[PDB]
């Protein structure tokens, strides 16, 4: 029983824990042992709930917090009716509007290079990335951040909370140093 899972239940809403175990037990993974990953994928999933409710009303499909049979199910519905690239992984976000693929990402680390990193890995031209730190920094594929830059700065916001209510309680420093 850690400090950290309990923080992670009382900062994020139960519909986004909920979530995060699902995904984490889907690959065999305890939120009760890897607790600094059980809050990183509740903070990202916050993120692209946040994200997607940036946007019009249907711009975004969201594919994120689905069950990976189902949401690759959604990723083939989207290409074979768009005509879009199928990504070699699994992203966040569909975009209406722009016609892409977003893959999101929160990192402690400096913006370019977790993006870097998801690039390479990602091997797919065409899916959007939308790096987010931290520390209100945020970096885009074509320097083209999508939404406008008051749904963006919402998210900086929450994020540099979730920081200091980490550093209030001495979890930050395992959780930044766990990454
Ligand atoms: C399962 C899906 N994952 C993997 N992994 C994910 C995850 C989920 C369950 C168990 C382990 C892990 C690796 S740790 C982590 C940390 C923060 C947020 C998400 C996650 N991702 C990391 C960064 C992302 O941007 C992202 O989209 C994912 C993601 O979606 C996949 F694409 F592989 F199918
Ligand atoms: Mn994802
Ligand atoms: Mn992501």
């Amino acid at each position: 029983g850690s400090h950290m899972e309990d923080f992670v239940r009382q900062c994020f809403n139960p519909m986004i824990v909920e979530l995060a175990e699902k995904a984490m037990k889907e690959y065999g993974e305890d939120p009760k042992i890897e607790t600094n990953k059980f809050a990183a994928i509740c903070t990202h999933l916050e993120v692209c709930f946040m994200y997607s409710d940036g946007g019009s009303k249907h711009r975004f499909e969201i594919i994120e917090g689905r069950d990976r049979i189902m949401a690759w199910t959604v990723v083939n519905s989207i290409c074979n009716t768009t005509g879009v690239e199928k990504p070699k992984f699994l992203p966040d976000l569909y975009d209406y509007k722009e016609n892409r693929f977003i893959d999101i990402g929160v990192t402690r680390r400096e913006v370019h290079i977790y993006y870097l990193e998801k690039a390479n890995k990602i091997k797919s031209e065409k899916t959007h990335i939308h790096i987010f730190s931290f520390t209100g920094e945020e970096m885009a594929t074509k320097a083209d951040y999508t939404l406008d830059e008051e749904s963006r700065a919402r998210i900086k916001t929450r994020l540099f909370t979730i920081r200091q209510e980490m550093a209030s309680r001495s979890l930050w420093d395992s959780f930044r140093q766990s990454e």
